[PDB]
């Protein structure tokens, strides 16, 4: 079997995207942040603390003919910005796309902090990193497209994201006309949990490519590119008027400025994000201070190829027994 659906940014910047999830008999329809940085599945229902919900669509467990009462689970999950939820389990129908999965579970919050209350737009999280990192105690639980690796015709899923525009995530096929040239593959270490590669190295507008293995993560779920300070110090050294704001948290720019595109290494290939997509606007309403789309990730400890970098590509999560990341230019 096979599933398809199309990923809607949130906001004239791109700082997230959402996809329709039916979850439930009959259905209902959620709009989730498709996360391959984190593995649960998490929404907000109405166990929601009251006043913690400000817009969104709301999961009624109630409702759902399949949903079951996971007896005894909680969880409880902390994102790399600080953001978490927490609440108990159910399990429910899940379809994505014409993609069906029974006994899925899904967690209902019950608490969530004020980032995710001030996003109306996003219902909850579909995680899509590795089972390992699932935070349902005491019995782990495992993600959608794990549930679905075996129905699928190909146990894949594929990420292509639009540049202000809509985009596709596909399950279980790949869609030979949504790239051009060939896809590159390279290897994945699951030893963390994530979608955890490395790159071959970069380069900044027209400048030399420079051969350096950058470790780091393929992470729909964080809108910018993080990357080694030594990197991120060249790449805003061509940006007349850039420097690192510790008020603001990292580089800033003049919003007259032109900036330049950034390379990306694959093995021998090259993924090129243009200038265009570092972008991020007004530091505040009205300000000549513009936000830059590439900072540093020595604060993180881990490099991250956000939605900045991936959207520039067509990108591959293989989940074969030896899992792959591909990536071609569209
Ligand atoms: N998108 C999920 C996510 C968020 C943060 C991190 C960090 F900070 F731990 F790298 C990993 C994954
Ligand atoms: N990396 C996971 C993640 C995704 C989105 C959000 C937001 F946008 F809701 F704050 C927080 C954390």
């Amino acid at each position: 079997s096979t599933g398809s659906a199309t990923t809607t940014p949130i906001d004239s910047l791109d700082d997230a995207y959402i996809t329709p999830v039916q979850i439930g008999t009959p259905a209902q329809t959620l709009n989730l942040d498709f996360d391959t940085g984190s593995s649960d599945l998490w929404v907000f229902s109405s166990e929601t603390t009251a006043s913690e919900v400000d817009g969104q669509t709301i999961y009624t467990p109630s409702k759902s003919t399949t949903a079951k009462l996971l007896s005894g689970a909680t969880w409880s999950i902390s994102y790399g910005d600080g953001s978490s939820s927490s609440g108990d389990v159910y399990t429910d129908t899940v379809s994505v796309g014409g993609l069906t999965v029974t006994g899925q579970a899904v967690e209902s919050a019950k608490k969530v902090s004020s980032s995710f209350t001030e996003d109306s737009t996003i219902d909850g999280l579909l995680g899509l990193a590795f089972s390992t990192l699932n935070t349902v105690s005491p019995t782990q639980q495992k993600t959608f497209f794990d549930n679905a690796k075996a129905s699928l015709d190909s146990p894949v899923f594929t990420a292509d994201l639009g540049y202000h525009a809509p985009g596709t995530y596909n399950f279980g096929f790949i869609d030979t006309t949504a790239y051009t040239g060939s896809i590159t593959y390279t290897a994945v270490s699951t030893k963390q949990g994530f979608w955890e590669w490395t790159s071959t190295g970069y380069a900044v507008g027209s400048g030399t490519f420079k051969s350096t293995s950058i470790d780091g993560i393929a992470d729909t779920g964080t809108t910018l590119l993080y990357l080694p300070a030594t990197v991120v110090s060249a790449y805003w050294a061509q940006v007349s008027g850039a420097k690192s704001s510790s008020s603001v948290g990292g580089y800033v720019f003049p919003c007259s400025a032109t900036l330049p595109s950034f390379t990306f290494g694959v093995g021998s290939a090259r993924i090129v994000i243009p200038g265009d997509y570092i972008d991020f606007g007004p530091i505040s309403t009205g300000s000549s201070s513009c936000f830059g789309g590439i900072q540093s990730s020595a604060g993180i400890g881990i490099n991250i190829f956000g939605d900045v970098a991936l959207k520039a590509a067509f990108v591959v999560f293989n989940g074969a027994t030896t899992p792959t990341l591909g990536f071609a230019s569209k």
